[PDB]
């Protein structure tokens, strides 16, 4: 025997105990259990299970058998999980293809010794076989290959390597480019700060009586032609400073307008700015509860005693009408794939794959140690290395599956990500309703398949919501949270000389700490596929015309239709006013309108919205990052354009992603399309949001317009 | 003697849920979570046990309970989500009793006629300092209780005031040039005076209809064209647009197109028939209760709070967490939310004196005979209060809601009380904050809102309303839209078809002959907001690119332009998602030295198009005497009567007696009480995914404190 709620609680289990009715009620997951003390069954998600040895109470304490967790749970009755006897070929590098492809560039005579990997991921099998997987069973007779991106000192190599025949295909230095941050620049920047005498003198002469006690920060330093007197073939980092004052929040104590410059191939600074001296803030200004208390609150449960409506075979996932791929990468992180709806018994395409493009948080401050802020958190740091493991029941409800996820680190091991995405259903209020008078009701209730991954990058905590509507809708939201970067200034109130040149680019949040105004912008690739690769794209612009048909009306509400054919005319703003659809000349629906899905880039949110970059078109952010000022996007679909911001954009010269991708023009008439949203905040700070800030959320739609024949959810006919 | 177990707790409206492994009944209804087992001498309510007169009875494995259960464990006390209030709030609704004394006080009155009906019976609002008083300090309303009596007098319309404290008559004024809204009985009327119409019988059936028994009519308002529409502006008339039944329980996929007679109520006759064009009925069956469907197998989810709410509603009063407020009906807005306060560390706060729906629209865009004068006020023109629809529990709202009853008058002047009138339901949102500082233990806290749902049901439309109070401090609103929509009878089978391109001009066909014709949803709040007091300002800030000019290599800069709105005129504007608008108080800072305020949001999403403005020209008369329609924000003086943005009589008006009026005289909106006005609608162009039943569709508004705290808002109780 074994005690119950010491193992039960090692496993992760959720245990329950109800006096009055003898019960245990055990939660994990999928899992829905109860178990009665002395009982020779339990209950396995409503199904009854036979027991070898029953659970026996001992001193108040419960005992079970040390095979308990495995008959129980391990038994079979939780269907939550199903084997996949045949691997879907977009299934993600298993660990020992991370291992066995590591092994293939490291026995190259050109391998270096201390060589990083800035990322190993599956190489793209060709879209048209995995479809023919996905709808026909049929087996993608193509080698497993993965992409392995090194970085030899500052130098990028691309190679690719087959997997399945154990061998290097190519080998190619990449000239120009520079890589990614990885961990180790991490520790680098602050151990290299921390043996610096000059930065050391540096900070003395700003109020800090110990240095031990600074923590540094490793930013990306952009591009300005020069402008910045850096060197644009150094591998280089600024370091902008906090104190550590032991409250848990260096944030909350900026050492303003003090930046490093540090060279990581050199191991050390070449190049120390310094601005008017700012004493540090010092009032503690913990974020963890540390000095509170949290106000009692009753308990509330959300429970499936019958288990979840949805399985995971592998990392397919089946939910009703929906059935996708999830897969990750530990640069943009999920990755939706090969998503269709099984209408009335069919399978129809929707999405190939959809995924985060890329992210940037842009500030507006010019002053020295602001002015080159612009976060490219999945690009130059890779959010789904950094992925946040959700704390169950708080970053995600009570009644979801917390799925572990395995990506490369930067050394080439395998690393497990645990309960790196949340799988859960929710209610989400009536899918339709209607209460004629004087007649019986007729309502249903909404479901929601949500799966969520959040990723922290430094400060800033970002949540993603892939959400599956059961009447087609898909949306995607995009929340954040986490501590703001902070300005360090003089002034503590409004009423004080320095205050409104403190305020003039950020709002006085805090004593001495402004919080700098900037923006959220979020770019989503979606390889959607209209019931079909060949697409076109349509705009609907509802307008107000003169009324011609008699009658006292002046005026009437009509359409304006016409189709955009080329890339350059579909890079454009988004009117949450007009309709853009994504058509499929090809099938229409009973009435005979083309089966579509409506693009929304803008469908709400908590913050004011970024109509656009806040930057004057002759900044150099502005002219590298074309995506930043276009709510949609829709290219011809290519297997290398996938990240809005371009595949190397740590100080990046040009526009190598969505300007590239559109630079042709080409045709977008009734082809394979590539949709792209973005979709940004402007963020003016309050004092609501500090020490940390609470949530705020941006949505985003896809929905099914003309693509069915009547409302999605009446159900099938009898 | 006792009944059965099932039928009974149903009938009450109680789940019940049976668990034959562990032989245990669990049973929820509204705050109450019980558990019992078979043969117990106890039960247990909310993790309290309560000992039963009667155990539970199983026999031939059907329980039976005691005539006494369903109050003994229910009414018990162990369930302390409602308790009684000691001292009547001033802003209680009419009472059953009050209701009936308005009505004999002005059946007292020698001018009271016998067909006069009532279009609305509702408390008198007492000085709004007197009513804050009582909620704040606890200080006695010593001001009579007194009652508005609205009547409709044929088609006369007069306003009486009745003393309920005194029993006695304080006015009685008729109001010229007004006509009163719809009523319950003009719609049997109207489906009579048809059914009578030897003529309209005779129309009917030119139009392939056999059978006249089978219309179903729709009372619909005719608005003002100033004649154009060949309409006595003096009579009392309705226009009459018709459906077939076909016995699929769904007429409105069945339009008999191009055909409007119009109604005169007092003379009870068609006084004119509008024909065009013969368009053959849509016929085939298009139900939408699922009697031709097949129920798809789904597996149980259950929110539960097994130990009570984390709300007290006592009275009318509802407290949770850090917030307090009333919460009333009323016959024509609905809900209304008042005296809104946020506890600050052991203080009271003011937020919002008084907060409801203003009036809402739903203009069409269709020119044909049918449709061209297609413009619904439904909480103006039908009282969507009095139109309430009864909460579908578990459906409606989540299965953790608690369901309350509200009591209003009907049009004859008696009581009438809605079950499942509004629901109230805390809910789970995802975090409220969160940050995992690398290599550190993380750091997160979930995040909860209470929602006060509330749902009407006009004609063919479903309306739901939510008000959302979060836990920092932001309220939220937002507005669903379901129900079957109105379509228009047309040719074409599909897009194919040679009067496709016609039929569709105004509206995509969305059925077999079936066109949903466009238009909008145009929702309007009054808020009067206090923020932390009476005086406030309204202050504009446009975030803006700047020129650099503190050096260095950036061109531009990321600045502010803040400005005050001092007067209506200014204030009644577009809204602009990319700017900031908030409601300050001048005489009152936080700890940074910033004035407390709180940022108003008219448009935070939605999943339908948004409507940017009215899509009709500025010279439609709709669009005249509707102004609230074309801005987003308004904000005016407080004044107790001024509650609609459409205006009091908003059928048939001639002029804007609204917002447009309310703000005429551009008063000044410095340092005093505010009220603001938030409109948020959208476009509805129609897909086939929405019929013969459209999934709800939603908008939202916000309303966010800006620097009104001193940090986060929920990071907890001070340790030290
Ligand atoms: O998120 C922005 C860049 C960054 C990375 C790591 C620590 C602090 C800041
Ligand atoms: O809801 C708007 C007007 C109406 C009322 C009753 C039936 C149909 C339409
Ligand atoms: N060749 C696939 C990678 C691999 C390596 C070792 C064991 C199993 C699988
Ligand atoms: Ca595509
Ligand atoms: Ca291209
Ligand atoms: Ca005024
Ligand atoms: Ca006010
Ligand atoms: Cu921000
Ligand atoms: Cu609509």
């Amino acid at each position: 025997m074994v005690p119950m709620d010491k193992t039960l609680k090692e496993f992760g289990a959720d245990v329950q105990w109800d006096d009055y009715a003898q019960l245990f009620t055990l939660i994990k997951d999928g899992a829905y259990v109860k178990v009665k003390p002395g009982a020779q069954t339990a209950i396995v998600n409503g199904q009854p299970l036979a027991l070898q040895v029953p659970v026996v109470m001992k001193d108040n304490k419960a005992w079970v058998s040390d095979t308990f967790i495995n008959d129980v749970f391990q038994s079979g009755l939780d269907q939550t999980f199903q084997v996949e006897k045949r691997p879907h070929p977009l299934n993600a590098l298993t660990a020992d293809e991370i291992k066995q492809a590591v092994e293939i560039v490291k026995a190259s005579a050109d391998f270096k010794p201390n060589t990083r990997f800035t990322e190993i991921s599956l190489l793209p099998p060709d879209k048209e076989a995995v479809w023919a997987f996905a709808l026909e069973n049929k087996p993608v007779d193509q080698p497993r290959k993965a992409d392995v991106i090194m970085l030899d000192g500052k130098h990028i190599i691309e190679a690719v390597v087959d997997l399945q025949n154990n061998k290097l295909l190519s080998w190619q230095p990449i000239k120009d480019a520079h890589g990614m941050v990885l961990l180790d620049d991490f520790a680098s920047v602050q151990n290299i700060i921390n043996n610096s005498e000059e930065f050391a003198a540096a900070v003395k002469k700003r109020g800090i009586t110990d240095a031990k006690k600074v923590i540094t920060t490793p930013l990306t330093v952009g591009y300005f032609d020069g402008k910045d007197g850096l060197k644009q073939d150094a591998r280089l980092l600024k370091v902008i400073s906090y104190l550590d004052v032991g409250d848990g929040n260096y944030w909350a104590h900026p050492i303003e307008n003090l930046v490093a410059v540090v060279d990581l191939e050199q191991k050390k600074i070449v190049k120390i700015e310094e601005g008017p001296v700012v004493p540090v803030p010092m009032t503690a200004r913990p974020f963890d509860g540390r000095d509170r208390v949290a106000p009692a609150v009753k308990p509330m449960q959300i429970i499936e005693p019958e288990g979840k409506n949805y399985t995971i075979t592998g990392d397919m996932i089946h939910w009703r009408n929906w059935d996708f791929h999830l897969s990750m990468n530990s640069r943009v992180g999920p990755m939706i794939s090969t998503v269709t709806y099984n209408d009335n018994g069919t399978k129809r395409k929707v999405m190939y794959e959809g995924s985060l493009g890329g992210m940037i948080v842009p500030y507006g401050d010019p002053d020295i140690g602001w002015y080159f802020k612009a976060y490219l958190d999945s690009g130059d740091y890779g959010m789904g290395t950094l992925t946040s493991p959700i704390a169950r029941g708080k970053d995600a409800p009570s009644n979801a599956v917390l799925l572990n996820e395995t990506i490369a680190d930067y050394t080439g091991v395998p690393m497990e990500i645990p309960r790196a995405i949340a799988v859960f259903e929710r209610y989400a209020g009536p899918e339709y309703k209607h209460q004629e008078m004087g007649q019986p009701n007729v309502s249903t209730e909404r479901r929601e398949l949500v799966v969520r991954w959040i990723s922290t990058v430094g400060n800033y905590d970002y949540i993603f919501d892939w959400i599956f509507h059961e009447n087609g809708t898909i949306g995607i939201d995009a929340g954040a949270t986490g501590i703001e970067a902070v300005k360090g200034v003089k002034a503590k109130t409004m009423h004080d000389e320095t205050a409104k040149d403190d305020t003039r680019y950020g709002t006085l949040i805090d004593h001495n700490i402004v919080g700098t105004t900037h923006q959220h912008i979020y770019n989503f690739r979606l390889d959607l596929d209209v019931d079909g690769e060949n697409n076109s794209l349509v705009a609907m612009d509802p307008v107000v015309k003169p009324n011609t048909a008699g009658g006292p009306r002046t005026s009437t509400m009509q359409v304006n239709q016409y189709n955009i054919g080329n890339e350059q005319d579909a890079a454009q703003k988004f009117d949450p006013g007009t309709i853009r659809l994504l058509s499929n000349p090809n099938k229409e629906n009973r009435m005979g309108n083309p089966v579509s899905y409506q693009i929304i880039p803008y469908a709400g949110g908590t913050h004011p919205v970024a109509k656009g970059a806040q930057f004057a078109p002759d900044e150099w952010i502005y002219h590298r990052l074309s995506f930043m000022d276009k709510q949609l996007w829709v290219t011809r679909y290519h297997p290398g354009e996938r990240f809005p911001e371009g595949k190397y954009p740590n100080r990046s010269t040009h526009d190598t992603g969505l300007g590239q991708y559109s630079k042709d023009n080409e045709s977008l008439d009734n082809t394979d399309a590539v949709v792209w949203m973005t979709t940004g905040t402007t963020h003016v700070a309050r004092a609501e949001e500090w020490p940390i800030m609470p949530t705020e959320w941006v949505h985003t739609l896809l929905k099914p317009w003309n693509f069915f024949d009547e409302t999605p959810t009446l159900g099938a006919l009898k």
